[PDB]
């Protein structure tokens, strides 16, 4: 009763009736009400400064609303921005649902698995199952321009610059975020003639290929500077590939380019020689913290020559590769910090103190009836499922599974598949470590209400203490826990929100983990908030 007529907003076919265009202060997490891109800032941190659900009252969390989201593997986030959830589904359908009560407000359904869709000024982003960077009208999800390049975790946007990596089975691109006029275009084999052409064995070059999902985009605004990691060589044997000795330069390798041109700043081989589809392709944050890294701390593989004890630095850090390393270069120059191992791991017999990775010979195969027995495994170790970082305690916090492969079980030692390990970023040290039996393979969310919310292949939704990593609070969904979790703001209430329902990941550790109520299906948003 506005008018005597009905006015209606007809689910799936209506408008977002404010919409203000996304800046790039809003993308580098300049209101804590949003979650405006993947890992909740540009930086990567994974983080939400809303505290209104904390460890004292999260016990008390109930479920807000839900809403079933499109078959298949479900991956992906609920980017959320200014009371609109936008949401990636599988079969490149993408969603803007009101955030406070689940109404679906339009719905774009192209003619797996989606991690994210990405925003700026007035459009959404998203790169398709064929290959084609797509934009669509924020407001409206009408289509609004689509340029064939020729995905899975999804683009991000710098300054009018939609970046974009490639599922290589292999680039990555920037494209005008107005015109859809691709900008430039980096590729990472280098042919005869270019530096490192002499790490690939004597393959011919037509016959190198990368394989593996493209990773999380990272980006510092005031250095400007654009971070992702290229994957492996494929096949994964060097020796069916013909690159035996190899160490195959442009694979694995940590690259710091500028947004507008593609251009390479410093980059650093996280792994050499993969025979192990280690997919170095993973997040890797920006933070600023004291540099004092522990040469003592459990794990740690070497600490960088002239690292700059005692100084404030803003540095990139966290796990790139499946092994579980965790890394810290110098943001702005590269310069080798430290690198710390964390679940068990064969492939890196040693890491030197200029960050030169050596392989462990042992773990590539040369004879067929040797056994092989290689931690972790195809599936880490860590994946693609994010850490998180935690600002008040220094804390990097990542989930991993405690597994090993034949070249799938439990590690030497471990009872528990899954695990949150958190890490001291100015030290390195680990200062606590959640375990469960069940496989996770879950990105976390960290808090400022001191929390860490983490899901499970058995389809348990969880939030640790922050300070112990204790569980606090739980509940169960339909089926395994495969998405993200995210939260935002609406009218002083805080929303937990996870996309839930299985993925590729769920089955692989249903088999390893018997005892456990790992199953998949009700694909849905899924979202939380206190009474
Ligand atoms: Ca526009
Ligand atoms: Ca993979
Ligand atoms: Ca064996």
């Amino acid at each position: 009763a506005d008018g005597a007529a009905a006015e209606t907003a007809a689910p799936g076919q209506s408008a977002i009736e404010n919409f203000q265009p996304v800046t790039a202060e809003d993308l580098a997490g300049g209101n804590a009400a949003n979650w405006p891109i993947l890992r909740g800032n540009y930086q990567g941190w994974g983080y939400t400064q809303l505290d209104q659900i904390n460890k004292d009252n999260v016990g008390q969390l109930q479920l807000a609303w839900a809403r079933t989201m499109e078959p298949g593997s479900n991956e992906g986030s609920a980017i959320a921005y200014n009371g609109v959830v936008f949401l990636g589904n599988a079969n490149d359908v993408v969603q803007a649902i009101d955030g406070k009560t689940g109404n679906l407000i339009w719905e774009y359904r192209r003619k797996a698995a989606k991690r994210s869709i990405a925003l700026f000024g007035d459009k959404v982003y998203f790169v398709s199952w064929d290959n084609f960077v797509v934009a669509l009208d924020a407001k409206t999800g009408k289509l609004a321009w689509e340029t064939n390049r020729g995905n899975s975790s999804g683009p991000i946007v710098v300054d009018g610059v939609v970046i974009a990596g490639s599922t290589c089975q292999c680039y990555v691109t920037g494209t005008d975020a107005e015109s859809g006029e691709e900008l430039w275009r980096n590729t990472f084999i280098p042919r005869p003639g270019e530096e490192g052409d002499d790490t690939w064995g004597g393959a011919p070059y037509e016959n190198r290929w990368m394989t593996g999902a493209w990773g999380q985009i990272t980006y510092d605004p005031e250095l400007d500077l654009v971070y992702y990691g290229s994957t492996g060589a494929g096949p994964a044997s060097e020796v069916q590939r013909g690159t035996e000795g190899g160490t195959l330069a442009g694979t694995n390798t940590r690259f710091a380019v500028k947004p507008k041109t593609g251009e390479v700043v410093w980059k650093h081989q996280t792994l050499p020689r993969d025979n192990w589809d280690s997919e170095c392709t993973f997040e890797m944050m920006v933070v600023s913290t004291t540099v004092n890294p522990d040469a003592g701390a459990d794990g740690m593989m070497s600490v960088g020559a002239n690292v700059p004890r005692g100084e404030t630095r803003k540095v990139l850090t966290g796990v790139p590769c499946k092994t579980g390393v965790a890394w810290q270069f110098d943001a702005e120059t590269g310069d080798y910090f430290w690198s710390k191992a964390t679940v068990e791991q064969n492939s890196i017999a040693s890491i030197d103190d200029k960050g030169l990775v050596t392989v462990n010979e042992d773990m590539i195969l040369k004879e067929p009836g040797k056994d092989y027995n290689y931690c972790p495994t195809f599936l880490g170790g860590r994946d693609w499922p994010s850490a998180g970082y935690l600002p008040k305690s220094n804390l990097y916090v990542i989930p991993l599974s405690n597994a090993c492969y034949d070249l799938v079980k439990l590690a030497p030692g471990k009872t528990n598949m899954g695990r949150v390990d958190a890490i001291d970023v100015a030290t390195g040290a680990t200062k606590w470590s959640f375990e469960t039996e069940a496989a996770l393979y879950d990105p976390v969310m960290t808090t400022a209400g001191d929390l860490v919310f983490v899901g499970s292949t058995d389809r348990m939704f969880r939030a640790l203490d922050a300070e112990t990593g204790k569980e606090v609070w739980s509940t169960r969904l339909p089926g395994a826990i495969s998405g993200y979790t995210t939260s935002y703001s609406i009218d002083g209430r805080q929303y937990v929100a996870v996309v839930a329902g299985g993925s590729l990941g769920t089955g692989f550790f249903k088999a390893a983990v018997p005892g456990v109520d790992a199953v998949q299906g009700g694909n849905g948003i899924y979202v939380f908030a206190l009474p």
